[PDB]
């Protein structure tokens, strides 16, 4: 799916989760996780493939991502490594959640 008007459609998504309506919960995941200012200092130890939104923001700027397939690998390795490092019962599991919910059904609107 290397159609530029797919890659519109992950640009749309990109813009909602960075919104305010989901900056509740979204926020976590607006910059790199700052291992040592949070002193998770095991982070990198066990996240080998760290991703943010203003990451995929830059790879969509820099036309990085070829198709929506890519896209949408980084928006769930971000989550992944959320469910990865913390503990279920984590407040930032429950809001990676929510923002997965988000993106899940309007990346499932994909025009095709």
């Amino acid at each position: 799916g290397s159609h530029m008007e797919q890659l519109k459609h992950c640009n749309g998504i990109l813009k909602e989760l960075l919104s305010k309506k989901h900056a509740a919960y979204a926020w976590p995941f607006y910059k790199p996780v700052d291992a040592s200012a949070l002193g998770l200092h095991d982070y990198h130890d066990i996240i080998k493939h760290p991703m943010d939104l203003s990451t995929v923001k830059r790879k969509m700027e820099n036309r990085d991502y070829r198709d929506a397939q890519e896209f949408a690998a980084d928006v769930r390795l971000m989550f992944s490594n959320c469910y990865k490092y913390n503990p279920p019962d984590h407040d930032v599991v429950a809001m990676a959640r929510k923002l997965q919910d988000v993106f899940e059904f309007r990346y499932a609107k994909m025009p095709d």
